[PDB]
């Protein structure tokens, strides 16, 4: 060290324009005897002077971690700007610079399909919901399950898997009580992409 | 070098009793100036002797690679015996040994359950089936789709996912052209896992 290691905004946080995109760069192994690190930020090449820049806290191993948060601009992120942190220590001997930017390739529009549970599986007291999301591309998606506004507890979502044609499909399963269900409660699954109108789509299902 | 790999059986190999499960020891960087392997095989520590050795094949970087492949038994692979690799060459100051064995942890059955299309994908000439496998451990299983007693390869499985309570969880989903779903053919999820009865099931579906 001291190593750098940059890390991109989460996908809702660049498809929902209330939210805040954050590209993040962590600074490791900051000795005692050269501490002082200095951050310069860069968007194509163009500098930028808005990063908050939190203070140095110490790790139990005896090595300061440096944080260094830039917000960045919804469209800037989509468009496929490249981000550049610049580390500079008096301990490394010429500057660590890491860049990042939105994984490259055409935008596909995920298809979201809703499942309702199985004959078979009603016997049983708890229930699954599925909602398959197919066909998109890059992989960066949300994918959430709710009912009456607000988010439903215990569901699982798999990472995206590529299909043979290079864009990606994921499924979510939402366990739900079945008497929930049989009373006619409305369950969504919510997902966010780039590639769909407004960033955004629903599809819900009930008995 | 040189360097032992070894390699276990396949789930669907160690799960259907007529499939042939090995164990397959695979040692690289074998030198032109000490190209003798020795194997030797144990299981649970005491030797056995049925592996069949296949001759050394010279690689494009001349260094040979040797395999040996040890036939186990179902019942010994699901019983959780240890499987050792030991090689012995010249170029090596001691032995190299690997040993390798079944994933540890309680066996629990997956429960499974097909779902039919969405009525909104009718409009593609593609449509989906889901198979929701849940509940399962270990994760070794074999997930698989077919149709009159014959695979149905146009699938994707998601990889086991860890559940909140332990256990595994997946989906697979089958890409079928839309007029075979609507003239009423059959399609099955075919999965094989050691804590189901007969280490098997299928669940089915079709246009009603
Ligand atoms: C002293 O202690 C230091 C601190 O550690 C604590 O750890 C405790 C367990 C314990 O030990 C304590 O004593 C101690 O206090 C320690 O620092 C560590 O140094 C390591 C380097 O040796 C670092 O390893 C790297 O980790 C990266 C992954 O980091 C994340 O996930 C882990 C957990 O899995 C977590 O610990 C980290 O904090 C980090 O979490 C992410 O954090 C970011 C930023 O905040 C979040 O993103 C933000 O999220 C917010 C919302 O919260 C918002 O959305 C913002 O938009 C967004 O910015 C993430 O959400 C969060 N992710 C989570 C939780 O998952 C690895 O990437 C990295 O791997 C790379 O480098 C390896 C070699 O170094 C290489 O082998 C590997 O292949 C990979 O290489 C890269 O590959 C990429 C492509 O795949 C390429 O693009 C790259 O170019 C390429 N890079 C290369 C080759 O360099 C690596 O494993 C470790 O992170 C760090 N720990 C922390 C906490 O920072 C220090 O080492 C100790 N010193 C000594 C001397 O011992
Ligand atoms: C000289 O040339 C040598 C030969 O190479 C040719 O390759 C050409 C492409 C080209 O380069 C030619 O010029 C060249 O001739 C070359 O040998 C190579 O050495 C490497 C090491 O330096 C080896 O790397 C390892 O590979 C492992 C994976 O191997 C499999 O997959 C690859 C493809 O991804 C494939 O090429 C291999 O053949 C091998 O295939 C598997 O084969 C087995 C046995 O047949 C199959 O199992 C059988 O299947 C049948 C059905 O067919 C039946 O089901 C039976 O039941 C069953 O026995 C598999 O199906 C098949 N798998 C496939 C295709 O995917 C890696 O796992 C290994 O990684 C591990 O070790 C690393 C460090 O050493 C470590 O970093 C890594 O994390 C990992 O760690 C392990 O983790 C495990 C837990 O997850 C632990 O249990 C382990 O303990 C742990 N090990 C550790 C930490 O060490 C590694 O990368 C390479 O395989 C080998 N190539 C061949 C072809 O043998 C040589 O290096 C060259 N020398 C020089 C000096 O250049």
């Amino acid at each position: 060290g001291p190593s750098v290691f940059l890390f991109p905004p989460k996908p809702k946080d660049t498809l929902m324009i209330s939210r805040t995109p954050e590209v993040t760069c962590v600074v490791v192994d900051v000795s005692h005897e050269d501490p002082e690190v200095k951050f310069n930020w860069y968007v194509d090449g163009v500098e930028v002077h808005n990063a908050k820049t939190k203070p140095r806290e110490e790790q139990y191993n005896s090595t300061y971690r440096v944080v260094s948060v830039l917000t960045v601009l919804h469209q800037d992120w989509l468009n496929g700007k490249e981000y550049k942190c610049k580390v500079s220590n008096k301990a490394l001997p010429a500057p660590i610079e890491k860049t990042i930017s939105k994984a490259k390739g055409q935008p596909r529009e995920p298809e979201v399909a809703t499942f309702p549970p199985s004959r078979d599986e009603l016997t049983k007291n708890q229930v699954t919901l599925v909602c398959l999301v197919t066909g998109f591309y890059p992989s960066d998606i949300a994918v959430e399950w709710e009912s009456n506004g607000q988010p439903e507890n215990n569901y699982k979502t798999d990472p995206p898997l590529l299909e043979s044609q290079g864009s990606f499909a994921l499924s979510s399963r939402l366990r739900v009580d079945k008497s929930r269900w049989q009373q006619g409660n409305v369950f969504s699954c919510s997902v966010m992409h780039e590639a769909l109108h407004n960033h955004y789509t629903q599809k819900s299902l009930s008995l």
